[PDB]
């Protein structure tokens, strides 16, 4: 029955290759559905008469160009990036004060449309296109590289979805075009993570530099050996992610990845960074269909950049400042923005050094706080007094300017899109070593210090920040940057430093904070804003599914929320988030 | 040709990093506004500097070619599920063809201003198809080996822009799509009068530039690339727009109309040249993936409904009574009364047709007055023998009909593979009939014969494209000789013509609303006159346009302010469009 059905599907004249491969894979995965799958395939065949402009001969965007589009969308999609400014950067307590960040994430405002942005953007565009391109190139010896790269990036995009929402479509995602199935079930997160390891393992073993050239790669320019390092490093990320919920599997998967073909990312020259270019910052209509620039950087600059810049949260600024971290004023500056352009961070007046010379206190925003509440004590700026002689609109008394802001280096359209770094690999190795897994002979303390060093150099290499010297590094690492002398101290140190590193990777930052428990963040209620937390006191640990799904993918959604006790609650812990 | 302009053009032709469509756009902007030469030159240099190695980012991998951009634009026209909501929400209520469905009554039927619902054509076209078409047009412009795809793109650009301006009025056109091309994300809103001037010029030039010995058009879902039929479409659009402006500028309208009839290729004279976008059968879904799938007719999906059991497409009384009371043979081709208790959620299968039962028992049909919900007012029902027998074997079936006595849109119009109507030969006949009544020099056929030909073509249009039962010659003759007749005075003839065009445009809600507004026919009354005045939060008169997205006020403020100043300082959906005059 199964073999008869496969032959008939191979011989349907009007299916395209990705449709055929999808049906054949579904036959393998679920042989009982042979009769059903065969009938759906015939229906699809009958509906697609010859010479299909009306389908596929149009926007015959090839698999490599889907890779390009998917990489661009990851940080280039201006509608999707709103989720990070609204929610993630507040939940990780790194930014606070901008109206958007304080209102939504800082004060626990449930807003289903704002929460839906990752779901909507990926399942309508890049994850759907990657899945179609993966099936187009599947089981084809002459395309194993583009196929493997697509499989790796499919896993990466899916990891953002499941780490945001929990159970979600994966195995059945994208099957409307491929099989006429528009109502995908939500795979269990545990099964999704199982599939991650299997996919990454297989992709690593199918890559073969003698086969097809990967032409649309904005991360590694087609270097498939680096793609194996990325895949194996992602296995380490996902192995560490499940280390609380399934310690035994976690250790096995972590050790398997270290021994796999290609190795992992051991050095910054194999960092996985999406390349973006310089385009104008616009919030007009046409900008929402241009993914060529980093739109996260655009948003952190702001649609209201003079009055709602990216102010830093006190949790993050004080960690940096009070520890003597050399990145404190690489990541943040105090600026007077009275002469700043409306569309770019030009003509800002850096008052950071003046504040330091005069001993003025920096006033970062507590979780829950707006820039105007509490209103900070300022000071008289000599720099701005001198500016005011030829620029009469300039004031010389600073007020909210003493609230640290994201530095200009992180407000550039050509800022990279961070996927994964060697610094993270070090931190994952350091934590695997503290947990006593078999990961080599290198000590956890040497790996930690290598990670901190890599994370500092990361800002110098990719964002133009001032270098840190060996002596500056040694002063920091030998004092408040030190590793610690208990296991809990060492885990705190490692994951407090990963948190700093992941500032430019908000999806991973939020995942590792929730997974590791570090740093130990307090609810805005503890800072006095508890009366404002309409969506509950505790910092949300996931986001809710779109209302759309509850009405138009009802059976699948109902299955998912019944696994959580019958409700879709953003205080409900994800499967891998355990004590 | 002015000193600053020519110096700037030369420097731009020399900038090494602009691609071809970017260079052509800057050149065209210099022609259109020579005073901006210094500005344009500076934005060109900025753009050049930002594109050093570029290529892959720019275009060179994701290179959807110009023919594919045509296909995508045609698919989006009716396949974009988010955009099609605007027609069910507003147009079909404003034209009083559908009423009763919650969406149609709440938004259009009760004049609810909702920015997000009004924005859908604006956002869909300016982020996707109009932007893509403009970029493809510039990429193929002034190139002798691509004059056919270029001319087709210019024609479809005009068509998409005509939907936008007939919806919102003044709108970006000449400066639209220049974010990628020039770094210009703040386009001015061209005056509608100027937009319509550019329509006639563009369509004329496109018709004259087409040359069958040059490039093959390969992604065309309307005519499979037949460039002579594209000329007929372009010339028929010239007739449409000529008649559109026949009240505001009668002299230009007459000249443009007569010119189009004599242009190369002629107009659409026969149904075999009807301009119809081909859609395929896909499943009806409102899930995530369905919103990026343009292969099916999403208007038909919406008229079936996201809530099809409780909110199907109920007919408005103005439309149903026009059909029923005139003896129109299409009355029960366009509408039926259906019991939907056993109907699937994703397809109109297994409906119980109770129309004949209602007629045999003398049950009054209860179509929805403007303003009414299916449940308000509640209709007079009856005991169905058909459903009583069904209910013995299916306890979920009701034997008592209630809102089932309200006529619904027939299944023929609820199919994924319904065509996307751009323009028909039947409309050309109605335009010819009206141009003859106005005494223009358009041929030797009498206005009455042209009218009768339009009515015949509009009826056969349903047979040919929607599988409706054919109408016989005898049925046609009985209709046309009685209540379907042409009339004796000019006003009677204009009323008959545009009342019949209104019926024809049922499956073309953009054109339907435009011609109702332009012609004044049929004479529609506000929902206030049917007793729903207290619900008309957006004002008592039927809106005559839709408002701009509010975010244009934040991110395109200068241009938006210029446009609303021409309406007195406010974005007024009671403010008549330039071509809508007494």
């Amino acid at each position: 029955e199964r073999r008869r059905a496969r032959r008939e599907i191979r011989h349907l004249p009007n299916l395209n290759r990705e449709q055929r491969r999808a049906f054949i894979r579904s036959l393998r995965d679920d042989p009982s559905q042979s009769a059903n799958l065969l009938a759906e395939a015939k229906k699809l065949n009958d509906a697609q008469p010859k010479g299909t402009e009306n389908l596929y001969f149009q926007s015959m965007i090839d698999p490599n160009a889907q890779l390009t589009t998917a990489q661009l969308q990851t940080y280039g999609d201006l509608s999707m990036m709103e989720i990070y400014r609204n929610y993630h950067y507040a939940f990780t307590q790194q930014l606070m004060g901008c109206w958007n960040t304080t209102n939504y994430g800082g004060r626990h405002t449930l807003d289903n449309n704002e929460m839906s942005r990752i779901w909507t953007s990926f399942y309508t565009q890049s994850l759907k296109n990657i899945i179609d391109a993966q099936y187009r190139t599947a089981e084809d010896a002459e395309k194993v590289n583009i196929n493997s790269v697509l499989r790796i990036y499919r896993v990466y995009l899916m990891s953002i979805i499941t780490d945001t929402y929990g159970d979600a479509p994966f195995s059945e995602a994208g099957l409307g075009f491929l099989e006429g199935k528009f109502n995908p079930k939500y795979d269990k997160q545990e099964d999704i993570y199982n599939a991650f390891f299997l996919e990454l393992e297989d992709a690593v073993n199918k890559i073969d530099p003698t086969k097809d050239k990967v032409t649309g790669d904005l991360i590694y320019a087609g270097d498939v050996t680096k793609w194996q390092q990325l895949a194996n490093s992602l296995r380490l990320r996902f192995a560490m992610r499940i280390s609380s919920v399934n310690p035994t599997k976690a250790q096995t998967e972590f050790e398997n990845a270290l021994a796999a073909n290609g190795g992992v990312i051991t050095d910054a020259s194999s960092d996985a960074l999406i390349k973006y270019m310089t385009i104008a910052f616009s919030f007009g209509q046409e900008a929402y269909s241009d993914y060529r620039g980093n739109s996260l950087s655009q948003l952190l600059f702001g649609n209201d950049p003079a009055n709602n810049p990216s102010y830093l949260c006190s949790t993050f600024f004080n960690q940096l400042y009070n520890s003597g971290d050399p990145r404190t004023f690489k990541i943040s500056r105090c600026y007077y923005d009275g002469l700043m352009s409306a569309t770019s961070p030009d003509n800002r007046v850096d008052i950071t050094q003046e504040m330091i010379e005069k001993g003025i206190a920096f006033s970062p925003r507590d979780p829950g706080a707006y820039s105007w509440e509490p209103w900070p004590t300022g000071y008289d700026s000599d720099i701005c007094a001198e500016l005011a002689v030829n620029n009469p609109s300039v004031t010389a008394t600073m007020a909210r300017e003493v609230e640290p802001k994201l530095a200009n280096n992180f407000l550039k359209s050509d800022n990279p899109g961070v996927v994964m770094t060697s610094a993270e690999v070090k931190f994952l190795m350091a934590e695997a070593t503290v947990k006593k897994w078999n990961v080599g002979s290198v000590s956890a303390e040497d790996l930690y210090k290598q990670g901190v060093r890599a994370a500092i150099d990361f800002l110098t290499d990719n964002y133009g920040c001032t270098a840190t010297t060996d002596a500056e590094f040694d002063a920091f690492i030998q004092d408040k940057g030190a590793f610690g002398h208990t296991d809990n101290q060492k885990l705190e140190a490692i994951n407090t430093q990963a948190w700093i590193l992941h500032f430019t990777n908000p999806a991973e930052c939020w995942a590792n904070v929730r997974r590791s428990g570090y740093p130990k963040l307090k609810s805005p209620a503890e800072y006095g804003f508890g009366q404002y937390l309409t969506g509950g006191t505790e910092i949300p640990v996931r986001l809710c599914y779109p209302v759309l799904e509850s009405s138009y993918n009802k059976k699948s959604y109902n299955e998912a929320i019944e696994r959580m006790g019958g409700t879709d609650n953003w205080h409900s812990l994800l499967w891998w988030d355990t004590e």
